[PDB]
């Protein structure tokens, strides 16, 4: 065969993983790749290194037709090394099925490898609890077959279709949280379905690149030298992390803003209820696609040093740029920060709440919504 490689995301949690998969394999200078990265741009400099590489749009949550044009440029038979976000899987690969379709004597699936979004998949399992999984999956694998048969997306269970694709290609999942899994019971009949197709986010595999390949890897998330100067400070730091709403409606995009500006000085400010006590320098990591929620703390905040909205969280963990002290509202990087450095994490019975709790990453104690924090001055 020829084996072509695709990296396909969204978001920023299964990009992360793709990219160090690449970065992995960056010794290869010939293997086709395909990269649909939503928030990552590959250097330049980097991208005149490699032959064989390309890149496609994302548009609602799919490769565009683009795609075809590039897979067309590879005639002989050819095998599709598939890397998907989990929550979007079914319509990431629905353009490479009908690609397959029309190509079926020569383009075949090679394997899957499947990571979460983020804390979405969870917060759609735990609105399953109360279902007969196993009927849940039983009916997803047959749906999943009438998909790739006819090309027809119909799934009575979108959350746990999810989670069916061994039942059609070699898989392998890679969860945020395996803990989620194995500590929820009304999940048993899926966890021993997954059966070994299944391992945690490796958030030490940064640690096992050599230096050459940290710096690389460095240059694809956009950690530059500027922005760990910043965070090598002597003094205590505390990084307050920001969120965003989907919502268009400028209203509610004004609420959120409102609001987080709030509870950062609940957190700063001496008469606030979350108060970190003085001592410690502020950061601000604003949402990736945060956008003017961002700029609002910017613009309305004193002595904060900004990290780069673009900059996933995690990146700080495998450089060892942690701070002291991590607040904000509810968002995935809690899922992997290391717990004693959690201040207080904030939400806006609530299946996030739920699902923090069954994690032990918030305790029993009634949980503080942003809207129950008096506005300070
Ligand atoms: C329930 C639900 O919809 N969860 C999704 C989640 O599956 C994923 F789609 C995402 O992820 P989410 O928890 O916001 O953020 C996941 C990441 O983005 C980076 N990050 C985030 C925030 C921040 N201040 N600094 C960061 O660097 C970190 O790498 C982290 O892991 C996302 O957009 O990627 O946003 C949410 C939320 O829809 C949104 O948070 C609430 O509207």
């Amino acid at each position: 065969s020829k084996t072509i490689t695709l990296y396909l995301d969204p978001a920023s949690l299964p990009a992360l993983n793709q990219l160090m998969d690449f970065t992995q394999n960056n010794e290869d200078k010939t293997h086709p790749r395909i990269f649909g990265l939503s928030r990552f741009k590959i250097p330049d400099n980097i991208i005149t290194q490699y032959q064989n590489i390309h890149f496609v749009e994302l548009k609602d949550n799919r490769p565009t037709e683009a795609l075809f044009t590039i897979l067309d440029q590879y005639p002989g038979n050819i095998e599709l090394n598939i890397h998907l976000n989990i929550a979007h899987s079914v319509q990431l690969i629905r353009p490479i099925l009908a690609y397959r379709f029309k190509h079926l004597d020569r383009v075949s699936i090679q394997q899957l490898n499947l990571y979460d979004d983020g804390s979405m998949e969870y917060v759609d399992l735990e609105k399953e609890e109360n279902k007969d999984i196993s009927a849940e999956i039983k009916q997803a694998e047959k749906q999943l077959s009438h998909y790739l048969l006819t090309g027809k997306i119909k799934f009575d269970n979108p959350t746990i279709a999810r989670y069916v694709w061994q039942s059609a290609f070699p898989v392998k999942y890679h969860f945020l949280s395996t803990d989620y899994f194995e500590k929820a019971e009304f999940l048993q009949p899926l966890k021993e379905y997954l059966a070994e197709n299944y391992q945690k986010m490796d958030w030490t595999a940064y640690q096992q690149l050599t230096p050459e390949q940290q710096a690389f890897y460095l240059t694809l998330v956009g950690f530059n030298d500027e922005v760990k100067q910043s965070l090598e400070v002597q003094q205590a730091k505390f990084i307050f992390t920001g969120t965003t709403t989907w919502e268009g409606n400028t209203e509610v995009r004004e609420y959120y803003a409102q609001q987080q500006l709030n509870l950062l000085n609940h957190f700063t400010q001496a008469e606030g209820d979350l108060f970190i006590g003085d001592h410690y320098k502020i950061y601000f990591k604003g949402h990736p696609r945060g956008g003017e929620i961002n700029d609002y703390i910017l613009n309305n905040a004193k002595n904060i040093t900004n990290i780069p909205a673009n900059i996933s969280f995690e990146v700080l963990m495998m450089t060892g740029l942690l701070p002291d002290k991590v607040g904000g509202v509810a968002s995935s990087l809690y899922f992997s920060l290391p717990k004693e450095k959690i201040s207080h994490i904030i939400f806006t019975n609530n299946p996030y709440v739920k699902v923090m709790r069954r994690l032990g990453i918030i305790d029993e104690s009634q949980v503080i919504f942003w809207d129950s924090l008096k506005e300070l001055g």
